């Protein structure tokens, strides 16, 4: 996260740190509890093995409200595009569910098909680099403002408004950025996106997969 601050400890319950293959440090992202045993993350983010850190404000710490967890399998949306980063979203059951609580619990999703107006403030967080020269032990976060679908339309070639968000206005030097990816986007306490790519500077606008529009694939998964 770059221009944001440090979260007030365990007030976002619902984040989930991944470490994405041996060694310890292969690669990480974030990610979201939608369910005690499904954690909604970026497809870009897959990995063979995958273990799930819940209930962390330091991940460098072994705090007692952590619970990690591995997952179970981890399911690609069937039509990702590694190529173009399109259809960026995976969900991960988990090998056991969470033992609920107030420091781990999940996020509310928005109604299938739930827009969203270009100028909404909403709050990304995650525990990503902050700047190209260093990262952070614990979580930030940052209010950034959604961007007209046109603006993101012009700026990536790939971009899709129905699938897709175009999200933080370029004159502020606030975004998710490398590590924040799988991080949800909470607009109004819905998580409405989830980070998935921008520019190498960190310079927004940048793209966030849009989760109203896989509802049914996300309903399906879980219940199937
Ligand atoms: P996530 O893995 O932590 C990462 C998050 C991010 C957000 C905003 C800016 C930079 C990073 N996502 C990525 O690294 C994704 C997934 C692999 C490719 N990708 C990137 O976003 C890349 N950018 C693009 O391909 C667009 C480049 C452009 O139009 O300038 C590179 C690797 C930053």
């Amino acid at each position: 996260i770059i221009g944001g601050r440090e979260s007030r400890p365990h007030s976002r319950p619902y984040m989930a740190y991944l470490q994405i293959q041996s060694p310890a440090g292969q690669s990480r992202c974030g990610g979201f509890l939608v369910r005690e045993d499904f954690v909604l993350t970026a497809a870009h983010c897959w990995g063979s093995n995958i273990n799930v850190t819940l209930g962390a404000h330091n991940i460098q710490r072994r705090e007692n409200t952590q619970q990690h967890i591995t997952a179970r399998r981890a399911i690609r949306h069937p039509q990702y595009n590694q190529r173009t980063i399109q259809n960026d979203i995976m969900l991960l059951q988990l090998s056991r569910r969470v033992r609920r609580n107030r420091n781990v619990n999940p996020v509310a999703l928005p109604r299938a098909q739930e827009g969203l107006r270009p100028g909404t403030l909403c709050t990304v967080a995650g525990w990503g680099r902050v700047s190209m020269r260093r990262g952070t032990d614990t979580l930030r976060e940052v209010q950034l403002r959604v961007q007209r679908d046109r603006q993101c339309l012009r700026i990536f070639g790939s971009y899709d408004p129905r699938r897709q968000i175009c999200v933080g206005d370029r004159r502020e030097r606030k975004a998710a950025f490398k590590g924040d990816s799988g991080g949800p986007l909470l607009c109004n306490n819905v998580a409405h996106g989830i980070v998935s790519y921008g520019k190498s500077s960190g310079v927004p606008p940048e793209v966030f997969t849009r989760v109203s529009s896989f509802l049914p694939w996300i309903r399906t998964t879980m219940r199937s």
